[PDB]
Order: structure tokens, then sequence, then C-alpha cells
């Protein structure tokens, strides 16, 4: 009896479980590096820190490309910007000038710590109004970080109640929802197989994004002066002015680079904040030790600062642990081989897609003690006095040419937001008793389901107000 002709084979079902965990579970059968082919495309998935550090860092330049996808073309205005732009002159110039802009907040009256705390102060005033009520804190945080990144990009902020904030939220959500059905890695290209309206819907939200930032740019060409460079749009048009490189710095190149910075600065930081609160609702013991730590190292005399990370070490460890258990990009952003090369002595051809399964690195049982569990302690020494790097299999912000350029801002935003909130607010399960689901929702970012938290002004903070 004969065996059937096989014209197709996939190791696991499409749309069943998170794909970063489906690739991870496949390592027990096929090892830490394997490939999948779909038509002409071959994709390599890497799930061990050694091979990952080879792709990102040792041969970083060889694998610094980004694959072309119809959906990412639209959000990037055909691969301009930074994150979805391929390797080459465009990407390298704008990333540098984007990273050069962050240097401008070293110290002064426009210090990054001072810009963060200015918006956090308004945030906590708005949250204090909800004393005794259960709310979704997504939007208040969204406003806070949106103003920070808009200050870094334009030296402008939005006043309370500005409708543009709700317009931005609407398109942010619309773009994320249509950029990918689940994570960016789609095994099967469903979008070109059946009639859908995903590209059309995505174009609609991106047009609103582009139109909104185009108007801002135009208005700013009258305000720009070469003698004053204080934000990222100043930095980039300074470059355009100076090259008089020119093709690289058109208005749509400048707009798209801002769009990447605007989008990343809001959606990542807002997301990690919600994740941390969700974990603290699930672990009151860890939550209480954070209250005890901050009362003993900062008290209520003053508000937190960036220097307090030297003594708020359980807080810094808690943030580290969320970025491990629930990485913002559990499979980073897809990489591509820019030239013929090798991974683990295995051949990888030019143009091949390469994906680092950061989820596999952060949940490897040989590199981590009980990787399923939430344990900020793992990042602290046994006496709780010094922070440690317990594992070399940890790259929350990537590494190499494609590493994250907003890491510094992110770690400051995350540390200061949770410090100010823990100082001032009790953060408890709502009256219904529902705890947030920690399963997550994989999109281009690893999001959490909306949830509510009962927020109360702490008594110890009040009593210090006399
Ligand atoms: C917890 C906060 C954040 C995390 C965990 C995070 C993590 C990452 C990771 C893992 C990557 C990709 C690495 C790779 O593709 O190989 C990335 C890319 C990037 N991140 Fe972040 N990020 C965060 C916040 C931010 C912020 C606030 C910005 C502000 C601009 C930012 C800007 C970027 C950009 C521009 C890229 C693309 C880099 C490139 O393609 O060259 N990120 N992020
Ligand atoms: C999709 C996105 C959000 C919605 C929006 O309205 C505008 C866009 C375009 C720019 C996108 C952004 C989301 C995050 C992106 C993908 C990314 C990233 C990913 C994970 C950690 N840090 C950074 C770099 C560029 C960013």
């Amino acid at each position: 009896l004969l065996s059937l002709p096989l014209v197709g084979s996939l190791p696991f079902l499409p749309r069943h479980g998170h794909m970063h965990n489906n690739f991870f579970k496949l390592q027990k059968k096929y090892g830490p590096i394997y490939s999948v082919r779909m038509g002409t495309k071959t994709t390599v998935i890497v799930g061990h820190h050694q091979l990952a550090k080879e792709v990102l860092i040792k041969k970083g330049k060889d694998f610094s490309g980004r694959p072309q996808m119809a959906t990412l073309d639209i959000a990037s205005n055909n691969r301009k910007g930074i994150a979805f732009a391929d390797s080459g002159a465009h990407w390298q110039l704008h990333r540098r000038l984007a990273m050069a802009t962050f240097a401008l907040f070293k110290d002064g009256d426009q210090k990054l710590e001072k810009i963060i705390c200015q918006e956090i102060s308004t945030l906590c005033d708005m949250l204090a109004t909800h004393n005794g009520q259960s709310i979704d804190i997504s939007f208040p945080v969204f406003v806070a970080v949106t103003n920070v990144i808009s200050l870094i990009c334009f030296n402008t902020s939005y006043k309370n109640g500005d409708p543009e904030l709700n317009v931005i939220q609407n398109y942010n959500e619309g773009i994320i929802d249509n950029l990918s059905k689940d994570s960016l890695v789609d095994l099967v290209p469903w979008l070109k197989i059946f009639p859908n309206k995903t590209l059309e819907k995505l174009k609609s939200h991106v047009k609103i994004r582009n139109d909104l930032l185009n108007k801002i740019l135009e208005n700013y060409k009258e305000k720009f002066r070469s003698d004053s460079i204080t934000n990222m749009l100043d930095t980039l048009m300074q470059a355009k002015m100076n090259s008089d490189d020119s093709e690289l710095l058109s208005d749509n190149h400048i707009l798209t680079t801002i769009g990447d910075i605007f989008g990343a600065g809001v959606e990542t930081t807002t997301s990690v904040v919600k994740w941390t609160l969700a974990f603290l609702l699930h672990n009151p013991q860890v939550k209480k030790k954070l209250y005890e730590e901050i009362d003993q190292n900062v008290g209520f005399s003053r508000t937190p600062t960036i220097s307090d990370r030297n003594r708020l070490l359980l807080l810094e460890a808690t943030i580290r642990e969320v970025l491990r258990l629930r990485p913002v990009a559990p499979m980073l952003i897809p990489h591509k081989a820019n030239v013929d090369s090798s991974i683990g002595e295995f051949a990888v051809d030019k143009g091949t897609e390469v994906i680092i399964n950061l989820w596999a690195l952060h949940h490897n049982e040989k590199e981590w003690h009980q990787p399923d569990q939430f344990m900020p302690e793992r990042f602290l020494n046994p006496a709780g006095t010094q922070l440690i790097s317990p594992s070399v299999s940890y790259l929350p912000f990537g590494a190499g040419p494609r590493s994250c350029i907003g890491e510094i801002l992110a770690r400051q935003e995350l540390f200061l937001i949770m410090a100010w909130l823990l100082q001032r607010f009790d953060l408890e399960v709502p009256d219904d008793g529902q705890l947030p689901s920690l399963e997550g929702i994989p999109k281009v970012v690893f999001l959490i389901d909306s949830f509510k938290v009962k927020i109360k002004v702490r008594q110890a903070w009040r009593e210090a107000q006399a």
C-alpha cells in the first residue's frame, strides 16, 4: 500500500498558541536553529543565546537587513524611517541622527529626567482624581509618554483635553491591529491568498498619521533656526540643510523617521507599564516590598528621581523581570541576511529571513531558574543589596547594529513612572475581583489585555501633606 504525495508540510498549526512559543516548543524536537520555506522564501528561527549573539553581534553587519513586507511598506512609507528600513544609507544616517538627538538631553533645563517627571506630575494629579475608583490606566499613561516623545521631537506638549491625543490613540491602535494579525512572523501569507481589506484599512490609519505629522513639519519650517537645535526635528533638518545625503533627507524621509520615534516612544513604554502593574496585582508580596523599599529610601519628603535607582533596587529588578518574562518584542523585529554567511556553522544565503526567538532565550531552563515564574529576586543578589545579571541569555533591547535606540529613555520612563506611582498610590484588585490575564496578545508589540486597577491615594502620602 502506497504513501500519499505530500505537497506541503508545516510543523504546527497556524493560529494556535503564540508563535514565539510554538517555535520554542519545536526546539525540543529540532534543536535551537531550524528553517521553514514558503514559496521562494526561507526563514531561519534561532533560539539559543550563542547563535543569537552571532546573528546580532559577531556577524551583526551580515544580518542587519530587514525583509520587505507589503504591510510594513505602508507603515514605513516604502521602507523609509529606521525600524522597517533595510540596511543601507537611509537607515544608517537617520538612526545616527536619531541617536545623536538623544545626546542632547544630557543635562540642563531640558534634562530627560526633568521632562519625564514634568509629565509624570500631571499624570499622578489626574490619577489622584480617581481616588477610590477602579480604572483602566492605559490612556493616562498614553498621554504622559506621548508628551515626552513629542517634546523630544518638537519641544511641544499637548494640554489636558486636547482632542489630537484621542485622534493619535485611534490611529495607533488601528495601525497596530492591521500591521499583523498576530506577531509580524506569519508562516503562511494569508493576506495574498484570500480577499481581505487589511492593506486598505492599514493605509487609512497611516494616511491620518502621515497627514497629522506632515502638517506639523510644515508649520515648523517657519520656526526652525540653525542656531538653536534642541529636538529631533531640528537635528534632522539641520542635516538636510547641511547637505547643500540630500536624497536621504527628504520631507517624507524626515516624517517617517519621526513617525517611528513617535510610535515606538509611546507604544512600548505604555505597554511595559501596564504589564508591570498586572504582575504586581498578581503578586501582592512583591508589591508590598516595593512600598517598604521606597518609603525607606525616598520617603515622602520629595518625589523620586533618576538617582534613586541606586537604592530602589527591587524596583529596578522588577522592571528587569517583566522585560524578561514578557519581552516587548519576543521575536525582536525580523532580520535578513545582507550577504551569504553562516549561523552556527550552517550556511545561510543572502536574502534569507532570520528571526531571533528572544522568548526562547528568556525561558531557557538551563539558563534560568524556574523561567515561568515572576521572580524579581533572580536579578538581585541573595541579600538584596546589589543587582546582578543572572544569565547571559537576556537581551530585552536587542544588540548590535539593530539594537534599540530608545533604551535609555525607556528605562528612565519605566523607572520614574512606577516610582512616582508606588510612592503615591495603593494599586489593588478592583471590586469585581478580576485579575488581569498575563497571557498577552502578540502584535508587533507584546500587548496585555485591557484591565482595571482600583487606585487609592496612600495614607502615608497624605499624612505627609500637613
Ligand atoms: C521597554 C521598552 C523598549 C523595549 C523593550 C524595546 C525593545 C526593542 C527591541 C527588542 C528592538 C529590536 C531589536 C532588533 O530588531 O533586533 C527595538 C527596536 C527599536 N526600538 Fe525599542 N524598545 C523599547 C523602547 C523604545 C523606545 C522608547 C524607543 C524610542 C524611539 C524605541 C525605539 C526603537 C527603534 C527605533 C527601534 C528600531 C531599531 C532599528 O531598527 O534600527 N524603543 N526595541
Ligand atoms: C507600529 C507603530 C505603533 C503604532 C503607530 O501608530 C506608529 C507605528 C510605526 C512605528 C512603530 C510603532 C510600534 C513599535 C515599532 C514597531 C517599533 C518598536 C517595536 C518594539 C519595541 N520598540 C520599538 C519601531 C517603530 C515602531
